[PDB]
């Protein structure tokens, strides 16, 4: 018989757990052994719209799920699904008896509502989420019976359950309908009397402040909206907090192999914190039984944490990053600044200042020598290879990167000895970067110092999350610094390679929004890119897996010519840390966000072997 929590057991007003539980919960096998109950996990995020960090805490809880090794998704919140013999048709039969976290149940409908009034409403969202679509056409979502679910495209779309286990591709699973209704107006004729109450002056904003989406805090501020989580959120995230606590879900749905409904733990209390050193001091006190996220990806902060797992009694284990980069150089070809525009559109420039670069000496300085010169192309532990993307342009060279700047006609120099336009002033490239990633704004000074020599000038723009990004969807920046994607999957995130990404695909969000729009809007990119955003659809499109193949390595290959971005390092190790006393977390798993790491590795069975 399944049993729970002894936490639940002193709660008189539920139902017993086999009324809680669906009718046939998804069974966890546990990373390394089977759990005992109990604890509180302590765990940190930052405070300015750090929410992510929540959600890559306990996990999406999608249709299907990434397996431990990445390589493929199982039926995860469905109990299975057909795929048709032509993929266009992907049939989710669902769980009979599961319920929401307030106990009403869970059914088709709640994924149809999802789908048809929320992420397929073009007042919600103007632009459908790309997770849903096909060469930019919806599927037809419908309810089969209560507990099955169709999604019909109009093509093939192999990489769907892929997509399903994704951040982005969990919005089925993410509204209930029942409380959701109130707030939208095809439901609720009185809309407009939650507006005051709820401080906006809309139902799309009202919709996104009480039912959320993936990545905005409100996902997280509020203790009644319903969900499917391992935890619940009982002390909110907002503005200026400096704690958020979750607890148990008493209608999870899920049980260990011995019948105990999970999770193992009681709670989750997240530190919010400012600062990233007071984050690294408190993880080194040993104040946190799991930090996977935010230490990991500065290797400088790795010799500290190294040195202090005694002290502060956890194991450090090392993540192999699925980022291609770890510090991109973005380059906008529709930058508003046409004279730079003007060069940011030509090979030889972008070849040039890639040559100027002395990626070792970034690597030895920023990297502790503990990553490697690297473009933006897969790894060779991925079928998505490519020579010429990972390696072209990568050796100091700069009698050739002075040489093709003075063919480019940047001869005419300033009495500060840099080069400038044929028709204008200094050479100079705005690169906005988030101040708080020490390492992207290290690797950054080091290239303005090597550039010098070059005669072009780098200036360094570091801000918050909030500047960065509104700069970037203005279209307003040089060059944008963050990681490129793709080092391992570059299918689930092509962005470095074809500008399909509304947010970061930085080559140009101009070129992506006229993507996702079929051109209406944005900015017509240029013939190369075009082709490839062709090939994009056809490879989504495509009816077999060799196809795909075909199709995809074309696209890698005009990315490979076109040298669109430009890399500097390859990830060094990602350094994680839990808690000696904490078990089942799995130390061999990637790090990234399309696998929400560390809650890949299934936090409703992490334990404690020992409290305290
Ligand atoms: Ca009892
Ligand atoms: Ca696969
Ligand atoms: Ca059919
Ligand atoms: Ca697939
Ligand atoms: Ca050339
Ligand atoms: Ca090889």
């Amino acid at each position: 018989a399944f049993t729970q929590a002894p936490m639940l057991e002193q709660n008189k007003q539920l139902p017993p757990v086999d009324q809680r539980l669906p009718e046939k919960p998804l069974v966890i096998k546990p990373i390394a052994s089977n759990g005992v109950y109990g604890g509180t996990l302590r765990t940190v995020m930052r405070g300015n719209a750090d929410g992510n960090g929540i959600l890559r805490t306990i996990g999406p809880q999608g249709l299907t799920h990434w397996t431990q090794d990445i390589q493929t998704v199982e039926p995860y919140v469905a109990e299975s699904y057909t795929v048709s013999p032509d993929a266009m048709e992907y049939t989710f039969k669902l769980r009979k008896g599961m319920k929401w976290s307030d106990g009403t149940p869970f059914t088709a409908d709640d994924i149809v509502f999802a789908m048809n009034d929320v992420v397929l409403n073009k007042e919600m969202f103007p632009q459908t989420p790309s997770a849903y679509l096909v060469g930019g056409k919806a599927p037809k979502v419908s309810k089969v019976d209560d507990y099955t679910v169709k999604f019909e495209f109009p093509a093939a779309n192999l990489s769907f359950p892929e997509t399903l286990a994704t951040p982005l591709g969990q919005h089925p699973t993410l509204y209930q309908k029942k409380y959701c209704s109130q707030f939208h107006p095809a439901y609720n004729k009185n809309v407009q009397a939650e507006f005051t109450k709820a401080n906006v002056k809309d139902w799309p904003s009202l919709m996104r402040a009480k039912c959320s989406d993936i990545e905005l805090p409100s996902r997280w501020s509020s203790t009644e909206r319903p969900s499917i989580d391992p935890w619940l959120i009982k002390e909110p995230y907002g503005g200026a907090v400096t704690r958020v606590v979750m607890e148990r879900n008493p209608f999870y749905w899920q049980v260990d192999p011995t019948g105990k409904q999970l999770p193992y733990v009681d709670r989750i209390q997240y530190a919010v914190v400012s600062d990233l050193q007071a984050i690294i001091l408190a993880a080194t006190n040993g104040q946190y039984d799991i930090e996977a996220r935010l230490l990991g990806s500065d290797v400088t902060s790795r010799p500290l944490m190294l040195k202090n797992q005694q002290k502060g009694g956890y194991k450090v284990f090392g993540q192999t990053s699925a980022n291609a980069n770890a510090a991109g150089l973005w380059l906008n070809q529709t930058t508003k600044n046409e004279k730079l525009r003007k060069y940011m559109t030509q090979h030889d420039f972008r070849q040039a200042l890639s040559l100027a670069m002395d990626r070792d000496e970034i690597n030895k300085v920023a990297w502790l020598g503990q990553a490697a010169p690297w473009q933006s192309g897969p790894f060779k532990e991925s079928k998505w290879y490519n020579e010429k993307l990972a390696t072209q342009y990568l050796k100091l060279d700069l009698a050739q990167a002075n040489q093709i700047l003075d063919r480019l006609g940047l001869t005419k120099r300033d009495s500060d000895g840099y080069r400038t336009y044929p028709d204008g002033g200094r050479v100079s490239l705005d690169a906005i970067v988030m101040i708080d990633r020490q390492a992207m704004v290290q690797t950054l000074e080091l290239i303005r110092r090597q550039w010098q020599k070059a005669g072009v000038e780098l200036v360094i723009k570091g801000s918050e999350r909030s500047l960065f990004y509104n700069r970037a969807t203005a279209n307003d920046y040089d060059i944008s610094i963050d990681v490129f994607p793709g080092g391992l999957d570059a299918t689930l995130n092509p962005r470095a390679y074809v500008a399909v990404h509304p947010l970061e695909s930085r080559m140009s969000l101009e070129w992506a929004k006229w993507y996702l729009s079929g051109g209406k809007q944005g900015i017509e990119p240029n013939e190369s890119m075009k082709k490839r955003m062709a090939l994009y659809d056809q490879f989504v499109a495509a009816k077999t897996q060799s196809q795909a193949l075909s199709l995809f390595k074309q696209i890698l290959q005009i990315s490979a010519d076109e040298f669109e971005v430009i890399g500097t390092v390859r990830p060094a190790v990602i350094s994680s840390l839990h808690s000696l006393k904490l078990q089942n977390v799995n130390e061999k798993m990637p790090f990234g966000w399309p696998y929400a790491t560390p809650s890949l590795s299934l936090p409703q069975q992490w334990y404690f072997s020992k409290l305290e």
